């Protein structure tokens, strides 16, 4: 981001040419250039890049995305004088308040309306229920009743919400993120109605924004559902159209989710005062908003003065009627998870590939961020025969507390013949009774015989050969921000693990495949910024990479597939390999780790594990924006760890409960 310039991101359906005109007036008056851009998926890109030092100075989107950005420390708190605040409606400032603080400037209120072609349909239907009859009439005339975007849940939500669907329950002054309303009876009735429209061929599951718009603007369909921004192209096509209240469902109004177009200032912007000037003194004026509105209409604008001027527009009147009947969107971080969940459910139900009930049940789980596991997933019972052919393999991922855990395995297990650890010696002899055979494959027993910090791909391909059986793989995991910081501090004091083989498909990577991040013998002294800056840093997503089958993505050769393909493959593979291990622990839960290891393998430790809170990672003072960048660099690991933590804690609860029941049944004999 350059100082002395402004870069603005706004969505491609908004009046970006008009906004650019406002930017040119600002430049005329100040010599400060303003660049407007409309990148694809800007709302996903922003948290990915703002966290570094790219990204725009100002980001426009509906307010629902901004709580998540604010929680990650990506937005500047905005500081409008009371005089300026009174220029906009309080309704709209509420939309942009997060945890007591204002995090953007409200621009305009948007709600979906029913848009109809007066030359085909001079009185639009008041109910969804009458649409099938109407369509049958229109099809006899070579036309259809209704087409609108079925791919984005924003457009189908009004119907799903009408009879009772909700996102998050509002209770006791906040949104309850555990009380999700996507699979209740009302939600199902709404979605069932839409699925039925499609089954009876009144609508097509494939219809998206473009297809619906093209059909309406060409007079092929009598109605569409869309926002104020859409009116411009309709006027361009010279359709004679009206904008009205959405139809009712089961006698109740359609309830669109209401958005407030909002302008946030990037926390990493060196231009915060200039951004403030532009927004307050150029855009949020009658003239600024008029310039944007003339390009693509904004809806009901937040600035009282200009909102009064346009209030008489019946299109805006209908927009206000639908907005009053709907609900303002929450701005909480969990909104994007809600939307992603509903997006998928609606597509799969609409296609007929999944029933409404199953699809919404899946959305419910996802929106509430829950994990369902089978009994088999929770039950890990290993008749561990040290006398037999069983071998425990400890896959040690760097900085997960593996030195501690590995020392526990060789020093701390009560065995008839425990490991023989001679004083002042690194390794131990962990042999079966009476034999010269090892029961533990690990750094402190066999050594790094399949390579330094051999990962899942290496171990599974090397261990069986180098020991000739039942192999019981185990590992430890750590929250990724802490694990990443720990690795940065260890590298900063000389760690490189440069002798690791990184073997996959029978060879090590080439330098082109895996470039080194440092010149010279090591990366000692590196700052966190420079650590984060190397694209090929093996610290990034280390736990996923080391638990996945790397052959599935072409090993270390990043040209063999795109990131959009490679990433889901890695995550799924790591989840599967982890889940299917005999056991794993979490660094943050030392005692639960001990207990589950003991109950999995039917072993006991001599001395209790202990929790060390005062780690080197814990001592790093971490800005929220920086934490967020570390999360983004480790996003696969963040997902793996969320999964792993939940499974681990569900395993703990399951095993403890069972043990408590057993004790009790025993007492209920005596
Ligand atoms: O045996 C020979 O061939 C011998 O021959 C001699 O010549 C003759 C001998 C005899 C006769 N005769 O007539 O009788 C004639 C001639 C010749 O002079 C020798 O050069 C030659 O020796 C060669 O072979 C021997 C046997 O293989 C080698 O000795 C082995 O290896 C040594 C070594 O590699 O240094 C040494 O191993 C011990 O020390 C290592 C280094 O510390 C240990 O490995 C390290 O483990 C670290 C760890 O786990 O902590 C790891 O650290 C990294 O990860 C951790 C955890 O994440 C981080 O904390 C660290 O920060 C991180 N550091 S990093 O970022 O820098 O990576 C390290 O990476 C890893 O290197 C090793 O575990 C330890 N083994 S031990 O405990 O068992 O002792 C030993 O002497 C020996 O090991 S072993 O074979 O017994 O297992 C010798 O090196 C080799 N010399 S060479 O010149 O040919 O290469
Ligand atoms: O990978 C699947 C898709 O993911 C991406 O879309 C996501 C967004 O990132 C989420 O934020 C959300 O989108 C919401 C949006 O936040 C909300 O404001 C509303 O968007 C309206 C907008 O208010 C209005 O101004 C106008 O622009 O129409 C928008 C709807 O098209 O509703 C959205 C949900 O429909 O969820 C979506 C996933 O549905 C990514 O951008 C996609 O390209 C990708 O396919
Ligand atoms: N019992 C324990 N409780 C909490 N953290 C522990 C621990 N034993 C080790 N760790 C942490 O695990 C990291 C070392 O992992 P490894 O042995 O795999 O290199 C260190 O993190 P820090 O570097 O942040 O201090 C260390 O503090
Ligand atoms: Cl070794
Ligand atoms: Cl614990
Ligand atoms: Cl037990
Ligand atoms: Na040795
Ligand atoms: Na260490
Ligand atoms: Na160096
Ligand atoms: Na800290």
């Amino acid at each position: 981001i350059e100082e002395g310039k402004l870069v603005i991101w706004i969505n491609g359906d908004k009046g970006y040419n008009g906004l650019a005109e406002v930017g040119k007036k600002f430049e005329k008056d100040t010599g400060i250039k303003v660049t407007v851009e409309h990148p694809d998926k800007l709302e996903e890109k922003f948290p990915q890049v703002a966290a570094t030092g790219d990204g725009p100075d100002i980001i426009f989107w509906a307010h629902d995305r901004f709580g998540g950005y604010a929680q990650s420390g990506l937005l500047a708190e905005i500081t409008p004088a009371a005089a300026f605040q009174d220029k906009l409606y309080p309704f709209t400032w509420d939309a942009v308040r997060y945890n007591g603080k204002l995090i953007a400037y409200p621009i305009a209120v948007e709600a979906l309306s029913l848009i109809y072609n007066k030359d085909l349909l001079p009185n639009p239907p008041k109910t969804w229920e009458e649409i099938p009859a109407l369509d049958k009439e229109l099809k006899a005339k070579g036309k259809s009743a209704l087409m609108f975007n079925l791919q984005e849940p924003y457009f189908t939500w009004p119907l799903i919400a009408a009879d009772g669907g909700y996102a998050f329950k509002y209770a006791a002054g906040k949104y309850d993120i555990k009380d999700v309303g996507v699979d209740n009876a009302g939600a199902k009735a709404g979605l069932t109605f839409l699925v039925d429209l499609i089954k009876n061929k009144h609508m097509n599951a494939d219809t998206d924004y473009s297809i619906a718009e093209a059909a309406f603007n060409k007079g092929e369909t009598a109605m569409t559902i869309n926002g104020p921004w859409a009116w411009s192209n309709i006027d361009t096509s010279a359709v004679n159209y009206g904008v009205t209240v959405l139809p009712t469902f089961k006698g109740q109004p359609s309830k669109p989710f209401v958005g407030v177009l909002s302008a946030g200032i990037n926390a990493a912007s060196p231009n915060k005062e200039l951004a403030k000037e532009f927004l307050e003194n150029y855009l949020l004026t009658d003239e600024g908003l008029e310039a944007v509105n003339k390009d693509k209409p904004l809806g009901a604008v937040a600035l009282k003065s200009y909102e009064e001027e346009l209030a008489k527009d019946p299109r805006i009147a209908a927009t206000m009627e639908n907005a009053q009947k709907g609900e303002i969107m929450p701005n909480i971080p969990q909104m994007s998870a809600f939307w992603y969940a509903v997006r998928t459910a609606v597509i799969n139900a609409a296609s007929g590939r999944q029933t409404v009930d199953a699809a919404l049940a899946a959305a419910q789980t996802n929106a509430a961020a829950k994990f369902n596991f089978t009994e088999r997933d929770l039950t890990r019972d290993v008749d561990f025969n040290i006398k037999g052919d069983d071998v425990i393999v400890f896959l040690h991922i760097q900085k997960t507390g593996g030195t501690t855990f590995g020392r526990h395995l060789v020093r701390n297990i009560r065995l008839e013949q425990p490991c023989d650890c001679k004083a002042g010696q690194k390794k131990c002899t962990c042999h079966r009774p009476g034999k010269q055979e090892s029961w533990l494959f690990s750094r402190f027993s066999t050594g790094w015989s399949c390579g330094l910090h051999a990962d899942w791909t290496e171990l599974t391909n090397c261990v069986p050969v180098i020991m000739d059986r039942n192999f019981y793989y185990i590992t430890m995991l750590r929250d990724p921000v802490s694990r990443y910081l720990s690795e940065w501090k260890h590298v900063q004091r000389g760690a490189t693990w440069k002798t690791s083989l990184h073997m996959c498909d029978g060879r090590s990577p080439t330098q082109d495949e895996l470039p080194t991040c440092y010149n010279g013998d090591d990366w000692s002294g590196v700052t966190l910024h420079d650590f984060m800056d190397c694209p090929s840093n093996l610290a990034n997503n280390r736990q996923v990479r080391m638990l996945a089958d790397l052959s599935l993505v072409g090993c270390y050769n990043l040209s063999t597939m795109n990131e959009s393909e490679r990433n889901p493959i890695l995550l799924a593979s790591a989840k599967s390999n982890l889940k299917n291990m005999a056991f794993y622990g979490l660094t943050e839960f030392q005692r639960k780790t001990q207990y589950l290891f003991e109950r999995t393998f039917h072993l006991r430790f001599i001395s209790a594990f202990t929790q060390i809170n005062s780690t080197r990672a814990a001592n790093v003072e971490l800005r929220d924006d920086m934490r967020s960048r570390i999360e983004q660099l480790n996003m696969l690991d963040m997902q793996l760890y969320e999964f792993a933590k939940d499974l681990f804690l569900q395993r703990y609860q399951f095993v403890r409960q069972r043990e408590r029941q057993e004790e009790r049944l025993k007492r209920r004999e005596e």
